[PDB]
């Protein structure tokens, strides 16, 4: 199919960074040579020198596309065929050189998918906080939105989170589990909702919040280098949401190369203070799970390496071990090793309050977000009477869009099945136009929107 505009966008790009005169350089300030051409997107010590900790993916393709002038990208796949018959009866009956593994080296991948993580609100992060601050206990959402430019890096790209959506799930002080079929069936009806509002499901977000005792608000530092920053149960969570929201590029062979769907962390700074980390898995993690090759043991740091089955075949694997000076020495990865080697780590931040205000939803809070029901807030006829009723027939229609403008609005009211297809799509245009004023009068003149207002009323 096609690639993301960003995606065509950046193809066209050239990344260019210009250079100073060097010392070196025999000639005038307008000159040019080897000391001074400007440097590719992918330049290693630009990026070092301005502590980028990896190359922006269409760097990294840039620098594929030059070194080999075949698609450039492929997915590493680590699973053994099971239907080689060259000579011999397949896996476990036999192997030869064309089917048999061979030895895996991993290392920390020196490109990432998504560079950075914008959040187009605090409040959207603050309110998904006030789960855990409510409660207590752990809390985990998916991240709607999409991806765009990101000016800082050579050639970059963000994820753009315009809401969060917060799966069924059963949230406890230290942790939290899913029912994953659950999930999946409600996220598959969201998603579809979702994109009618231009938005994807591009990562997921989750609490790992203690109170630190103090009475200060402050919380304990739970992640950092001397103990794990995703647990190994995480990085597989990652690898295997990453493989099932692929990255589409017409540059590898399978269509397909990694993904951008990032995953981020809400836990402790060293100073105690609440804050977001963000992070995605290396391709080699993804191949890892998709072999199913890890799992998570004792120890949340490390990743350990699974056996040799009927199913799963499993060479030797080695991993780049780096040491404080970042220097590598190739060490055996058995039985575990630290899965810190299958992170990528990206930058986070909001926009400034004066840069073009593009956030879709003009409130991100105000109506109960779905599955609240436990924290005390349910979506009903009386809450949804309560929010909007009085400002639905007050004429304002400033207040009314600043109301419906509001991701989880927006999903109560399609599923109470009340308005049309062509009300709901009226409905979406009203919320997240630029230029909605005449769709909402559109909407409030609309037979099902006077329905939906006439049953608010008659509730209660
Ligand atoms: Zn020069
Ligand atoms: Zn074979």
């Amino acid at each position: 199919i096609k690639e993301l505009a960003v995606d065509e966008e950046l193809a066209a790009a050239d990344g260019l960074i210009p250079r100073q005169k060097s010392k070196l350089c025999k000639h005038g300030d307008r000159g040019m040579c080897e000391y001074c051409s400007p440097l590719p997107p992918w330049d290693k010590e630009y990026h070092e020198k301005n502590k980028i900790k990896h190359i922006s993916f269409h760097s990294y393709l840039k620098k594929l596309n030059e070194n080999a002038n075949i698609s450039p990208l492929s997915e590493p796949d680590f699973r053994i065929n099971k239907r080689c018959h060259n000579g011999h009866e397949p896996w476990p009956r036999g192997i030869c050189s064309k089917c048999q593994p061979s030895a895996i080296t991993l290392q920390q991948q020196e490109f990432r998918m998504v560079d950075h993580v914008e959040f187009q609100k605090s409040e959207i992060i603050n309110e998904f906080i006030q789960a855990w601050r409510y409660t207590g206990m752990q809390r985990f959402g998916y991240m709607y939105g999409s991806y765009s430019k990101y000016d800082n890096t050579p050639l970059g790209i963000k994820a753009v989170v315009e809401a969060i959506y917060e799966p069924p799930q059963h949230d406890e002080q230290d942790g939290l589990t899913m029912d994953v079929e659950q999930v999946k069936n409600e996220m598959l009806q969201i998603d579809r909702q979702a994109q009618e509002m231009g938005l994807s499901r591009i990562g997921l977000i989750f609490t790992d919040l203690s109170d630190a005792g103090a009475g200060d608000g402050s919380v304990f530092c739970k992640r950092h280098k001397d103990s794990f920053f995703l647990s190994s149960l995480e990085v597989i969570m990652a690898a295997r949401h990453q493989t099932r929201h692929p990255n589409v590029s017409k540059y590898s062979e399978q269509g397909f190369f990694s993904s951008k769907f990032v995953t981020c962390v809400i836990s402790g700074n060293l100073e105690g203070e609440i804050d977001i980390s963000s992070y995605q898995v290396s391709t080699e993690a993804e191949a890892l799970v998709t072999a199913d090759m890890i799992s998570g043991s004792t120890f949340p740091s490390m990743a350990y390496i699974n056996d040799t089955t009927d199913e799963r075949y499993v060479p030797e694997i080695f991993y780049m071990k780096s040491n404080e000076y970042g220097i590598t020495v190739k060490e055996n990865a058995k039985p575990a090793f630290p899965v810190d080697y299958l992170l990528v780590t990206l930058t986070h931040g909001f926009p400034n309050t004066d840069t073009e205000t593009n956030s879709k939803f003009v409130s991100s809070t105000g109506f109960p977000w779905s599955n609240r029901q436990a924290m005390g807030q349910s979506q009903d006829y009386q809450e949804l009477k309560k929010y909007l009723f009085n400002v639905a027939s007050s004429g304002d229609f400033n207040l009314l869009h600043e109301k419906i403008s509001n991701f989880h609005l927006l999903l109560y009211i399609n599923s109470l099945q009340i308005l049309s297809p062509d009300e709901w799509k009226l409905l979406i245009e009203s919320a997240v136009k630029n230029e909605w004023e005449e769709s909402l009068l559109k909407l409030v003149s609309s037979a099902g929107w006077q329905t939906l207002v006439m049953i608010l009323q008659e509730s209660g």
